């Protein structure tokens, strides 16, 4: 009793059509959720870079190793735009993919529920109607006749003859709904068959958005991303010690001029 | 009258070393702050992960497309992973690694300052002690020598004579010492000059490091230094392209649907 076939069971697959919606709303907030999460990381390290370019600025360090360290900031800037990046890729472009086929594959009743929804419990309904009601028939053609097979087994005349008209009239029914039980079967399998062509379009247009978020959450098989580390790398390597040193000789050093004492008139 | 030759102002030089220790500081707090960012992502990741991989199980999302969905909950969780070990690279090896270089280039003494910066300004006053003397001497003279002057241009007659006498006597002191300057010019070079090749090296082997550390940095932040990350975006996919629409379908039909056994009505006794 638990049983597709069973009076009143095609709700399950009914309930699944407002799932959907659902689960498009879900996806919708899944998505935003992980979009704010990409933005505290980007707007964290735009900070940080502001901070240390300014305290790598103001401090001691010099030469060439000053701008190596502050190739560093350069890539948390470069960084938290792609970071950023993502956030907007997820926003402007899959939740609203899905805000939009949520639209227009569902159309709420002005009223209320979704028509999408009305129709398949409209269709199984219709489809099942005749199956209630025999089924119906059948639970009464069978009680009558249980309870004149227990009465008869009580009296032990008229009692016997009692179970052979419930026990014939049960045995009709029974003929009824084997005739009916193919055109009924045929019946919900057509409703049900068409449910599951609206749900493929949903599932289908599933697994569209994930690849899609996939590849707007992928930094790497992305230049961008590799990029900015050959960069840095490079940036580093660039760096000569000596190139600073000889900077500072020169500047703070034995290496600056001086005019040394001459005679002065006077 | 700012050259590193005018007297005292080798005191620059020696500045840098005390400033190479706190730079030291500089550099840990600058890795340390960027650790405990990467940490906050790693951790917001990591609940996300966490609250979605929950909301997607009790949810109405069922087969394939239920597992690729909650396949981004597990790269949110590898991803988080990488950054954890971003900040705990950037605090276990770097950080540490100045931190000990810190240790032992920087001496702290019971009495004050560094041993290093001591030493060199010692070193250059050592070194620039004669010539500073011989430079006040030299200022003596001058103003000596200019006074006389100044005292005869007002004078211009046995003041004019006794004043001649002056400017004389006096501008020889006056050239008698330029001399002597300019004849230990050299050494007063040679010695400063010896005093800051020392204090370069020192510097060397701190900038030295200090390239070294950067790098060690650049790769620790690098998620694409490993091939992990481009693995974690492969499998990611693979999971997503392993969704089969019509199983899922197919599955539900006789999991729910018409496919679902069923005891049909029959004779019952
Ligand atoms: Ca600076
Ligand atoms: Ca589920």
């Amino acid at each position: 009793t638990d049983s597709f076939w069973e009076v009143g069971n095609y709700k399950r697959t009914v309930k699944r059509i407002d799932d959907g919606h659902r689960l498009c709303n879900d996806l919708m907030n899944c998505v935003q959720e992980r979009a704010k999460i990409e933005k505290a990381y980007g707007q964290q390290l735009t900070d940080w870079a502001k901070r240390w370019r300014q305290l790598i600025e103001k401090g001691p360090q010099y030469g060439s190793l000053e701008r190596a360290w502050g190739a560093i900031m350069t890539e948390a800037d470069k960084v938290s735009e792609l970071h950023q990046e993502v956030k907007n890729n997820l926003l402007n472009e899959d939740l609203e993919k899905v805000k939009n086929w949520q639209k227009d594959a569902y159309h709420k009743q002005i009223m209320g529920g979704f028509k999408e929804t009305k129709e398949a419990e409209d269709g199984f309904r219709k489809a099942q109607k005749p199956w209630a009601k025999k089924m119906k028939e059948l639970e009464a053609a069978k009680k009558a006749y249980h309870l004149a097979c227990k009465e008869e087994k009580l009296a032990m005349d008229k009692c016997k003859q009692d179970v052979q008209k419930t026990q014939e009239k049960y045995e009709k029914v029974l003929e009824d709904v084997g005739k009916t039980t193919p055109q009924y079967m045929e019946n919900m399998e057509q409703v049900f068959e068409q449910c599951q062509q609206f749900e493929e379009k949903r599932l289908v247009f599933l697994k569209e958005v994930l690849l899609d978020i996939k590849r707007h959450l992928n930094l790497a098989e992305n230049s961008s991303y590799i990029h900015v580390y050959r960069e840095l790398e490079q940036a580093i390597r660039g760096a000569d010690a000596q190139e600073d040193l000889r900077w500072f000789r020169s500047t703070s050093g034995p290496g600056m001029p001086m005019n040394w004492p001459q005679f002065e008139e006077w």
